[PDB]
């Protein structure tokens, strides 16, 4: 894939995450756009050694930093793992983190397998 072709795929994957809603209409990605304040949420940075958010992933797409879909996927996995480490299982944030992963990998398969 050329860098320009790869970028279009990565943009479509991120878009699928950012537009996803639950049956009640809530944008499940909203909380993950921007990392919490280091001033107001210092425990997050004591616990999470490699913080990442969707804004950072979007910038990496614009910068061409990802050389494969897999590289973006690993950053999505890290975002979700961080959220699932900081938040209790069955909490809304924990569930939404898993939902972001499920959306990403479903969309990746739809793109990569379609013929
Ligand atoms: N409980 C949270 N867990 N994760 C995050 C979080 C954000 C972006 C990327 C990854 C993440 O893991 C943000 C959280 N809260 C934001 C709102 C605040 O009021 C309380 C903290
Ligand atoms: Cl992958
Ligand atoms: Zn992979
Ligand atoms: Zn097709």
């Amino acid at each position: 894939m050329s860098p320009a072709y790869l970028k279009e795929i990565l943009e479509q994957l991120l878009e699928a995450i950012v537009v996803a809603t639950n049956p009640s209409g809530r944008l499940i990605s909203e909380l993950f756009q921007k990392l919490p304040s280091k001033v107001q949420y210092p425990d997050y940075y004591a616990i999470i050694k490699e913080p990442i958010d969707l804004k950072t992933i979007a910038q990496r797409i614009q910068n061409g930093s990802y050389k494969s879909i897999h590289a973006m996927a690993k950053d999505i996995d890290l975002l979700a793992k961080n959220a699932k480490t900081y938040n209790e299982p069955g909490s809304q944030v924990f569930k939404d983190a898993n939902s972001i992963k499920k959306i990403f990998y479903m969309k990746k398969a739809e793109i990569e397998h379609h013929e």
